[PDB]
């Protein structure tokens, strides 16, 4: 089929054309499967400084062996300082999972967002259906950072005096900028203290 | 930490200048997370044609839910007609693979690597030992192909009249070319032929 | 060695001298589901794990659940918790086990969403009350599944318990959520709670 | 239902009427552990799956090897095998089953590895012949893992062992790989297929 052939296509002239005109990692970036940019891109990093782990909807599940193996490699193995979670705006998974829809062993996979939904019920209650999904999208980066951290890996790093910071960011798709939720980690004290006060402030709702 | 601002820096600037200056997915890739090249550069596409995901060392391991939950996904709700696993050069995960040193729960994971290593001991073992690697790298790419056309996701796919290929590359970061192995498969029987004549072409060696 | 060598003579002297359930239950408990429930061999199709638990995305727990409802056609899946549970207890204390602490973050979230009601509670009780509470939630689990709702789509015929076994009185007690069918898991659940709620003196 | 109300019955009139091992077992076998070998309720900590499995990358299984290893500090893990195993013969058929089959490819790949020995044998012994070879090869896995590993590298104390179970005489046969450390792990496993190899009229 023509779609294989126009990649080898594409591979040959990129090649070439690359050579006409003319690395330790840094970072551990947990990332989604859907995002569009790549993320070497988007902050502008030169290749092999980014180890990368792509899923749906940017998840650490207490549980998932390709996930933590990943983080235990980076953590343990690379001595990677700095883990970062990265949601988007306009995410298929995240919109998947408030859908009502039976999709197959996906739907299993996702289940785990729908219990963030009803932990923060009263709130998004008392929201205008129409604004709850980008309301989630970044409740579930401050909760996928609060995962992170009770982590046997990342709590027994911290413990031993290893240092490594948690970071929680939503990327806007519309201004191409970065935002930060406000949940920070450097401990297991500052972990509470910030999830804490980050939910309090996303509570206060615009009157309208 | 400096490093955090950097890219908050980094990313305020590229999209200052993008702006400046200025999707169906219709691929599954499935790469390495050492790789260093993003899949999007290598194959020169524009953002959203690739559904990506990346694990240590493009495995297409039976009963990960994580790889399989995306391949489902891919293949029985977005409908995707290729998919494509790409091995590399130097890659670190075949090396540690071959290493006999105990690295934690990442060892796990690559025990399935070693499982192939003994199935072609006789051609491996009289080959010259520093020539050893280069050749596991490409019968990998050779034997998860095999695992991927084994899955019941693809075998029901390709039982009910769904069009789907499967390939196995190696990505030469000496010339920069895409290498086909000579696994390709878009049925069972193809499967078979294709996987055998392979590793009989693979097994006549340089005389020196 | 001398442990395993008797093995083998206990055997050797013992062997002188289609299943209809599904079981999911805790790797510590003690009484063998057979020996409880005075069943058959061969009646029970078997998965045991730390604290009973379904987890969203475990593929040994959801491979079991899909061959014993698809290819071996059973129609009741029963979790079973218990007292003085080792699990449960240790999801309770602070204390870093290694790996198994992540297999039991899920029981801490199912703490954190009963708070008022708990800390409203006296100290020597609340484990008693948590482990009540895990059962409700892992048939919560379980009925939410592809395969389980898959199967009631399609009408097959298929129901779902959750009971707590007392050490102490040797009685399994029904826990009040009961399921066989998405409907009927949302109304036994929230008056599940309610009742839960409900403090005496 | 009926099946259930029973279930409560039996129980109820039942009621009136540190472990020292990990069992890896099958979900299939009918025969608990406990019966079989004859010890006290709490001896054993318990894991059984489909077709007694030790997959590298399972987080369940592993999870019970850490924490009983770890934490509870349990010095025998044992793998048992049975004769007329549902998992085997599912594996040597053609069938597709669906998610379980994906669980099972583990097993063929078993087979090809002893493709000319099984293959000047007679087609109605093969099953049996690779029930044998199976428990041999998980033991090798087991011995393989990090967990596994770590603990004879620092020095405790811990052995590894395979038998099948036959149901026709009741008495558990051992399949020759048994391991204390990584060396004889390899000597074992190598002189068990060679055995397995001669073979007679
Ligand atoms: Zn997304
Ligand atoms: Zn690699
Ligand atoms: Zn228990
Ligand atoms: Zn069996």
């Amino acid at each position: 089929m023509d779609k294989i052939k126009q990649l080898f296509a594409n591979n040959y002239s990129w090649a070439q054309r690359m050579k006409e005109e003319n690395q330790t990692p840094h970072y551990l970036w947990i990332g989604c499967s859907d995002s569009r940019v790549p993320a070497e891109k988007l902050t502008n990093l030169e290749p092999g400084e980014l180890f990368v782990h792509r899923n749906v909807a940017n998840q650490v599940i207490h549980t998932d062996f390709n996930c933590l193996s990943v983080v235990q490699y980076a953590v343990d193995v690379l001595k990677i300082e700095h883990i970062i979670i990265c949601g988007h705006t306009n995410c298929g998974g995240i919109h998947a999972a408030m859908a009502d829809k039976d999709l197959g062993l996906i739907n299993n996979w996702l289940l785990h967002i729908r219990d963030i939904w009803f932990k923060h019920g009263h709130l998004l209650g008392k929201l205008s259906p129409e604004k709850r999904a980008d309301m989630l999208t970044k409740i579930n980066v401050a909760e996928q950072v609060y995962n992170l951290g009770r982590t046997s890996i990342v709590k027994s790093a911290w413990e031993r005096g290893q240092k490594l910071s948690l970071h929680g960011w939503v990327f806007d798709v519309n201004d191409g900028f970065l935002v930060d939720q406000g949940v920070m980690a450097t401990s297991r004290e500052t972990l509470e203290i910030s999830y804490r006060n980050a939910i309090a402030r996303l509570s206060i709702l615009d009157e309208e």
